[PDB]
């Protein structure tokens, strides 16, 4: 079976000599199957028995090109929970390097009742994880050999179905991963997202399968920051090949692929629950050039009442691309400037690079760099005593070192100086790969196993320390070699622990270009630096998803496209679809023509349509919201693929042009230049309309939608209850309005639905348990609004003041009960060609416990 071999070439073209010389098989009878591959009985096998521990097994692994090989590999096994097993491969004599990672070590005794079944073999080594329940074999290695070299480790699995999705960053284009001959290198890098499948900004080795259309399903984490590549087969199979650390791998099993991404969080940390107003839509561009013109751009958005919370400052606000400084001509009066931000209800953030220029002298002294070569908490040569020079915006650069803890000291002190002058309230990481605009350092690379190792994974343009560090360069956690991977993840955990000081008890808002697993815990990530293109558009509803897979939830593009001016009718497709986005921001590049919605016209279509739909987000942003607080404490995802909701169904496999928000709604964008509908698939579901409340004929099909100029697809689930608030321009504003419910009816006129409400902003309102949780239900006659916690009143005396009720024949006699006590005749409006039903003059208090009933 050509689609098992494992490549044994993966480095140069194929050759029977090569082959030869590493005891290979050589059969050259493609496209990509391996012409040279690994002998089925040639690797490592078990020597002698397995040991019983308090955790699981361990074994010992001995062996009879890419560096030393390890001779004496040492198998370590955790049943860890029910649903998770750990197993790791290390050195049984020398200690190798391990991701200094919320994870922390196992000890515990096995969990009981175990979902999966571990088995080894022994003659040649595999492992293999077994689903119980259905003796479903998930992980297998016995297609492939264990390889593990100093530089070179190697482990396969094989895949129990087609159905697999993850792996980052990168841009796959589709979402579900076809399992053609494929290999996707993850190694942090500053590159254009395009449609050449490269490694990018953050490295995340998590994926998720989806076993068969029962939902039963399970993923697989590689705890390992080393560049390294993945390899898919039609087998269908898996390799992970990295060039350092160990190999130190998670199995999860779900009943369904949102179990799946619990368990995978549970593990690597949770996503922040995010400030409220970070919810709202997001404004930004790459050189304003003055604070003029980034007023100007301000009011003639406001002017439109755009819905619009935040105001980006990009490294134009700078004084000549220095952090912590503005420009003193070109940002006169930016303090004055960020008062009437906050006056109007809005929020300011700014970018912040790590490297920081080294220009510093009596005459023109540079304070963060003095302050910071004081402590001593720069990136070190390999000498490991002289700060690393490369260079970035503002010139030559040393770069913070935020593995140690001294560092994340420097940083707060940094920003609490900055805030004193500049009032920003989040904070955006940049150009934290790290991205350095030399090779390595201004003396390049030293030639070493480092900076030139026995293997490179294919990433783009073939040297590790291309447009990065050195990778013999010396941190706190270790070399680079290793740590690479690690550095946006560090900046963010320091930025993190500067915003808690610079806003005592405040979630704020930090948004990363690098990430790896577990970044989702302490920041949200934009995908980067896209382009103007209707390629783009496609591309970027897979890597919304991913990232949610990810643990990040709160991920979106550059609404528009960085790159090249916009035309505007894909900025007008982009805008609506952006406005959902779990991440919304319209953000664009130096040079390019204006591309915020009111630069378009103050009556054209682009703005109306824009702020139509950006209406409609935050009118939604009680259940957003409440879809985050979900993501935080459960794990769920918040952008989610209609096959998380719909894997009974084979047809929505593959879907990646709609997705949903959470259970409920379902989001079907035109995403073709010149298209007035799209081919959209329809899940098993009752679905209403959302602007109409009208039923769709539609049900498990395929379907051309029709949607013009001014449309994006959006369908609320039957089933499903949705909290809404009365939209405003800013959600300062927002906030303070009355709330509404949406009722959609299922087959059966049930549904249900859940409101979290707390503050918005308080850090640790879910762990201090303040706010406010309820759940609606809905049977035939009957609402019942239930309150599960209850230790949060919104002060702004907050209720409910109507109530929608989709695919429902006429009720009459509506009763409001506050515990059995009646409270006069709410007024109830009647659709009968729509089925909807209005309720209105009702006051239902936030908080409290009710009961609506109504006959037929
Ligand atoms: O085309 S480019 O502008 O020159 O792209 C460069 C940066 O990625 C852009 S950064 C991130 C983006 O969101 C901010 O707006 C930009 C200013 O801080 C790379 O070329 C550097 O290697
Ligand atoms: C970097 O060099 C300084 C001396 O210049 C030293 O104090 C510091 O600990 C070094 N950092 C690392 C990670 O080795
Ligand atoms: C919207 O907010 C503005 C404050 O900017 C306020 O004047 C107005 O009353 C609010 N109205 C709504 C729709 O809540």
């Amino acid at each position: 079976n050509e689609l098992e071999r494992i490549n044994c070439i993966p480095d140069q073209p194929p050759t029977k000599a090569t082959c030869d010389q590493r005891g290979c098989c050589w059969n050259p009878q493609a496209v990509s199957v391996p012409w040279c591959y690994y002998s089925k009985n040639h690797s490592y096998h078990v020597e002698g028995n397995l040991v019983n521990t308090n955790a699981g097994f361990t074994a010992r692994l001995k062996n009879l090109v890419f560096g030393s090989n390890v001779d004496n590999v040492l198998l370590t096994a955790e049943y860890q929970t029910s649903n998770r097993f750990h197993f790791k491969l290390t050195d049984q004599t020398n200690n190798r390097f391990e991701v200094p990672h919320h994870v922390q070590s196992f000890s515990g005794n096995a969990a009981a009742s175990l979902t999966y079944q571990v088995e080894i073999s022994r003659q040649p080594f595999s492992i293999k994880v077994t689903r119980r329940s259905n003796n479903r074999v998930l992980f297998d290695s016995s297609i492939g050999p264990l390889l593990f070299a100093d530089q070179f480790l190697q482990l396969s699995t094989r895949l129990p179905s087609t159905n697999v999705y993850g792996l980052g960053e990168h841009v796959h284009q589709q979402y579900r991963h076809d399992m053609n001959w494929k290999t996707w290198p993850i190694f942090n890098r500053d590159t254009t997202p395009n449609g050449n499948g490269t490694n990018l900004y953050g490295a995340q080795t998590f994926f998720l399968c989806l076993e068969d259309a029962s939902g039963l399903s399970f993923g697989v984490f590689l705890m390992n920051s080393n560049a390294m590549e993945v390899v898919l087969q039609p087998a269908p199979a898996i390799t992970y090949r990295t060039i350092g650390g160990i190999l130190d791998f998670y199995v999860f099993l779900g009943n369904t692929p949102e179990q799946v991404v619990q368990e995978y969080l549970e593990l690597i940390g949770r996503p922040a629950l995010p400030s409220y107003w970070a919810l709202g839509f997001h404004l930004s561009r790459y050189e304003y050039g003055t604070l003029d013109n980034m007023r100007e751009v301000v009011e003639r958005n406001r002017a439109a009442q755009l819905p619009y919370d935040v105001q980006h400052a990009d490294i134009d606000y700078m004084d000549e691309r220095r952090d912590f400084t503005y420009d003193s001509v070109d940002f006169k009066g930016f303090p004055e400037f960020v008062n009437e931000l906050h006056n109007n209800g809005q929020k300011l953030v700014i970018i912040v690079d790590p490297a920081i220029s080294n220009n510093s002298s009596s005459s023109k002294p540079y304070g963060p760099y003095d302050r910071g070569s004081d402590m001593k908490i720069w990136v070190n040569s390999s000498d490991g005593v002289t700060p690393l020079i490369g260079e970035v915006w503002p010139g030559q650069t040393v770069f913070p070192d935020y593995t140690n803890p001294n560092c994340a000291v420097w940083w707060t002190k940094e920003f609490e100086l900055f805030h004193n002058q500049v009032e920003f309230d989040g904070i955006w990481i940049d150009m934290n790969e790290v991205s350095n605009f030399v090779d390595g350092s201004v003396s390049g690379c030293s030639t070493n196993n480092l900076n030139n190792p026995p293997f490179t994974p294919r990433i783009l343009d073939g040297y590790l320390f291309c447009k990065t560090l050195c990778m013999d360069a010396v941190q706190h956690w270790g070399k680079q070699y290793d740590i690479h991977n690690l550095y946006g993840y560090s900046m963010a955990v320091a930025t993190a622990e500067a915003a808690k000081t610079v806003f005592p008890n405040k979630r704020s808002f930090i948004l990363t270009r690098s990430t790896f697993a577990g970044s989702g815990k302490f920041a949200a990530h934009w995908l980067g630096d896209n382009t103007a293109t209707w390629d783009d558009l496609r591309w970027s509803i897979p890597g919304v998803l991913e990232f949610n897979l990810f643990g990040i939830p709160m991920v979106g593009p550059d609404i528009c496209g960085f790159a090249l001016d916009t035309p505007e009718e894909l900025c007008r497709r982009w805008m609506q679809l952006g406005a959902f986005y779990p991440f919304s921001r319209n953000h664009n590049g130096q040079g390019y023509k204006d591309q915020d919605p009111a630069s378009f016209g103050a009556d054209s279509l682009l703005l109306n349509s824009s702020r139509h739909y950006l209406n409609i987000r935050y009118t939604l942003l009680p259940y957003l919201y409440t879809l985050f607080f979900r993501a935080h404490s459960r794990g769920d995802t918040v952008a989610r693929p209609l096959l998380h909701e719909f894997y009974e169904d084979n047809s929505t496999w593959d879907v990646h042009q709609q997705f949903l928000w959470g259970p409920g709604l379902l989001i079907t964008p035109v995403l073709d230049e010149g298209a007035e509908k799209v081919m959209a698939y329809v899940p098993d579901a009752v679905w209403y309309d959302y602007e109409t409340g009208s039923q769709v004929r539609w049900r498990k099909q395929k379907v051309e939608m029709e949607l013009p100029g001014d449309k994006i697809g959006l369908h609320l689930r039957g089933g499903y209850i949705f909290p809404t608030q009365q939209p405003n321009t800013t959600t300062l504003a927002s906030r303070k309005n009355p709330l509404g419910l949406i009722i959609a009816l299922d087959e059966n006129k049930e549904a249900k639905g859940e409101l979290f409400w707390d503050d918005g902003e308080t850090k640790d309102t879910v762990a201090n348990k303040v706010y406010l949780l309820c759940e609606f239900s809905v049977t035939q006659n009957r609402l019942e609004v239930n309150i599960s916690q209850s230790t949060y009143k919104d002060p702004n005396n907050l209720a409910f003041n109507e109530i929608k009720i989709l695919g429902t024949e006429e009720p009459s006699n509506v009763t409001v009960k506050h515990n059995g006590v009646p409270s006069t005749s709410p007024t109830v409006t009647y659709d009968s060609n729509l089925k909807v039903a209005i309720i209105t003059d009702i006051d239902l208090l936030l908080g409290e416990a009710y009961t609506v009933e109504w006959a037929h």
